[PDB]
C-alpha cells in the first residue's frame, strides 16, 4: 500500500500518544552515526558514544528507571558539543525544540535550586520544560559552575530518572538523553602553552583540576566521558561548507552559484577558527567577508541572476569574478 506512508501513520500515533515521530519510526537505527555526522563534523568518538548507549537502551539492556543516556563532553569550546546535542535532539525527536540548555554559570548561587524546580510553597524552568517534553536532550554546560544544591538535583535525575517539583509531583527524565559540558583544563593547557610549560606539568595541572570537581561517584554514573578534539584544518574546511549550505540555498534561489577556490575556503577557515574559540567566530567572518561583499555585488548588478561566481583571495581580502 503506497498512498498511506509510515510517517502519515507515525503521525497519528505521536499526535495521540506524545510519542515523536522518530522515536515510533526508529527501527525503520543503525545509521544514526551517518545521521549525526550531517551535521557534526569529527569528533567520531563522542558521536559514537552517544549512539552506543542509545543502542544499549533500545535493545532492553539498561536500567529503565534512568535516563536514555548520560554524558560528560570535555575538552574545548566550539568545536562540536553543543551542535551535537542539537543534532541529537533534531534526530531523536524530530526538532530542536527538544534540546533543553541550561547554563550553569546562571545557578551558581544557592537559591538557583528554585529557578530549576519550582521555589518553595509561600513551577520551575527545568521540571515544567521535561513535563511538557518528556522526549528531550538536556543540556548543561559547565557543570562544575552549579552551587552544590543545584548539582545534586542533576544527581538525582541519573540515579531515579525523575525529579518531584516543588508542587510535590513527579516530572519523569526515563526519556531524556542528559549532556553535561565543561571546559575545566582548556584554559590551563593554553596558559602552559603560552608560558612554556613541559607537557609534564602542563598535564599534571589538568589532571588535579579534573580530580578537584569531578569526584567517581559522580563520574561513575556517567554511561561515557568524551573529550572532544580540537578541529583539524580539513575538518574547519569542511564546516564552512556546512556553514555556507543556507547562503547556497538562497543564491540558487536566482540560480547563483558560488565557486569557491581553495585559498578561498582556507581563508575562511583560518579567520574563522582559533583555540580559545573554536569555530564560534567562523559565522561572522562569513558574513563579514563573504555575504557582505557579494551583496554589494548583487545590488550594484555586477553579479546577476544566472551567474556562477568564483570566489578567491585578493590582496584586501575575498575577491568575486563572472565568466
Ligand atoms: N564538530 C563540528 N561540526 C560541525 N559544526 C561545528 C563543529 N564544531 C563547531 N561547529 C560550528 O561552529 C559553532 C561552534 O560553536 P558552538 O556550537 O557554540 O560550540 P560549543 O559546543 O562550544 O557551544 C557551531 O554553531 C557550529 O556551526
Amino acid at each position: 500500500h503506497m498512498e498511506v506512508t509510515e510517517e502519515d501513520i507515525a503521525e497519528i500515533v505521536s499526535r495521540w500518544t506524545g510519542i515523536p515521530v522518530s522515536k515510533l519510526l526508529e527501527g525503520e537505527l543503525l545509521r544514526l552515526e551517518e545521521e549525526l555526522h550531517k551535521r557534526v563534523v569529527g569528533q567520531d568518538e563522542a558521536i559514537r558514544a552517544v549512539a552506543d548507549a542509545i543502542r544499549r537502551a533500545r535493545a532492553g539492556l539498561k536500567d529503565p528507571n534512568r535516563p536514555i543516556g548520560s554524558f560528560l563532553f570535555l575538552g574545548p569550546t566550539g568545536v562540536g558539543k553543543t551542535e551535537l546535542a542539537k543534532t541529537l535532539a533534531a534526530t531523536l525527536f524530530d526538532t530542536e525544540e527538544a534540546m533543553i540548555q541550561i547554563d550553569m554559570t546562571e545557578y551558581m548561587e544557592k537559591h538557583a535550586v528554585s529557578r530549576l524546580i519550582g521555589a518553595p510553597p509561600g513551577g520551575g524552568q527545568l521540571t515544567e520544560a521535561v513535563r511538557r517534553r518528556p522526549y528531550s536532550v538536556i543540556l548543561f554546560d559547565e557543570i562544575e559552575k552549579a552551587h552544590p544544591d543545584v548539582f545534586n538535583i542533576l544527581l538525582q535525575i541519573l540515579d531515579d530518572g525523575r525529579l518531584t517539583d516543588s508542587h510535590g509531583r513527579t516530572v519523569d527524565f526515563r526519556n531524556t538523553v542528559i549532556i553535561l559540558t565543561s571546559n575545566l583544563g582548556s584554559p590551563l593547557i593554553l596558559e602552559g602553552l603560552q608560558k612554556g610549560w613541559p607537557y609534564e606539568r602542563i598535564r599534571d595541572e589538568v589532571f588535579k583540576v579534573l580530580q578537584q570537581h569531578f569526584r567517581p561517584e559522580f563520574l561513575n554514573r556517567l554511561d561515557e566521558i568524551v573529550v572532544f578534539r580540537p578541529l583539524t584544518k580539513e575538518q574547519i574546511r569542511q564546516i564552512v561548507e556546512i556553514q555556507l549550505s543556507y547562503l547556497r540555498a538562497r543564491l540558487a534561489e536566482k540560480r547563483i552559484s558560488l565557486e569557491l577556490t581553495e585559498a578561498a575556503k582556507d581563508f575562511l577557515a583560518e579567520r574563522g577558527y582559533d583555540p580559545v574559540f573554536g569555530a564560534r567566530p567562523l559565522r561572522r567572518v562569513i558574513q563579514r567577508e563573504l555575504e557582505t561583499p557579494l551583496a554589494q555585488k548583487i545590488l550594484a548588478g555586477e553579479v546577476k541572476e544566472g551567474d556562477r561566481v568564483q570566489v578567491d583571495v585578493g590582496p584586501a581580502g575575498l575577491v568575486f569574478a563572472v565568466p
